[PDB]
């Protein structure tokens, strides 16, 4: 037990979802940003 942030797969774009203490890490992939993976980064925009 060491907060479940994980647990609730944020990690979207079906990117795979990580434990790093406490906090999190998503392994979406490398044309997508965002914490949670929600901002598809294809050419930049802004």
């Amino acid at each position: 037990s060491d907060g479940d942030q994980c647990a609730s797969s944020p990690c979207q774009n079906g990117g795979s979802c990580k434990d790093q203490l406490q906090s999190y890490i998503c392994f979406c992939l490398p044309a997508f940003e965002g914490r949670n993976c929600e901002t598809h980064k294809d050419d930049g925009s802004a």
